[PDB]
């Protein structure tokens, strides 16, 4: 073996990212395609695919891992990292002749400096001499909403928030969130923290974070039932009032191959002013990220 021959830019035929043209923090799919017409691929050699990881754009690409595999044989690996993607051939690709093949991996685009100067907001992702180009346009809330997301550094767990009386407003009643979360993914305890800010801004996080914020806020319920894998949260309407609630939780995958993950939540309260809202459904849906590699070969 010895040191890797990077060989990009003799071996790649083509590069394409679909969509050309995504929102801030949007999702886009990468497309690499080699050959050995101008060169054998050898044992140790490496394709590299690069994009801007820093300045006015920002690609993060998704954590991945795909073998490559002919005849049940894995030839290759296509590693995808935030940082770059790196396709590298062992041993069992030099029994192989007329070898081509691909790499597809999601990736993520961010438009860092927030700007409409058409350039800035361009992000070129080169492999070898190929070269293309992927635009990132730039970035009142509601009482109580859901989302959530999956980080570029970390497939594995899928990211929750839910954000309550995001405007501080006073309420009426108590604030009672019921909030369920949906098959192929198990909640991390570990991973709650709960972010408080208004009359009473406090973070609370750790393995205390549920008995911290009841000690502070006393009538508080975060009734956590880990088997059924649901979240009643409580929270009384004097403290509930002039204060937003953010709460975070990360998932960890159990079914890899289920394309969606879903989390279902019912919402309780009242502004003072507003109509009173009973059982009102906010619930979010993560796409899980998908990432393949082909290759052909003759073994002659």
């Amino acid at each position: 073996h010895g040191s890797a021959r990077d060989i990009s830019s003799t071996n790649v035929t083509d590069l394409t990212v679909s969509p050309s043209k995504i929102e801030d923090g949007g999702k886009t799919t990468v497309k690499m395609t080699f050959d050995d017409k101008n060169g054998k691929i050898q044992n140790g050699d490496m394709i590299k695919v690069a994009w801007p990881t820093s300045g006015t754009v920002k690609i993060e690409g998704y954590s991945k891992t795909v073998p490559l595999t002919v005849k049940g044989e894995q030839v290759g690996q296509a590693v995808i990292t935030p940082d770059g993607a790196t396709i590298t051939f062992n041993d069992k690709v030099e029994k192989l002749s007329d070898v081509s093949g691909f790499a597809e991996f999601e990736v993520q685009g961010r438009n860092l400096t927030q700007t409409n100067t058409s350039d800035d907001k361009v992000a070129t992702i080169t492999s070898g001499n190929k070269s293309t180009n992927v635009t990132v346009h730039k970035s009142s809330s509601v009482f109580y909403y859901k989302t959530g997301d999956m980080l570029p550094e970390d497939t594995t767990h899928v990211r929750w928030f839910l954000n309550i009386n995001n405007e501080k407003s006073y309420v009426s009643k108590d604030i009672t969130i019921k909030d369920q979360i949906q098959g192929g993914q198990q909640l991390d305890l570990s991973t709650l923290n709960i972010n408080v800010t208004g009359t009473h801004s406090n973070y609370y996080s750790g393995q205390s974070a549920i008995t911290d914020f009841e000690k502070a806020f006393p009538g508080s319920k975060i009734t956590v039932d880990n088997t059924k894998n649901t979240i009643d949260v409580t929270i009384p309407q004097g403290y509930g009032s002039y204060n937003s609630f953010s709460i975070n939780y990360k998932t960890k995958i159990t079914n890899e191959q289920q394309k969606e993950f879903v989390n279902n939540s019912q919402a309780w309260y009242q502004e003072h002013g507003k109509e009173e809202v009973n059982g009102k459904s906010f619930n979010h849906t993560v796409h899980n990220i998908n990432a393949n590699a082909g290759i052909e070969g003759t073994v002659k």
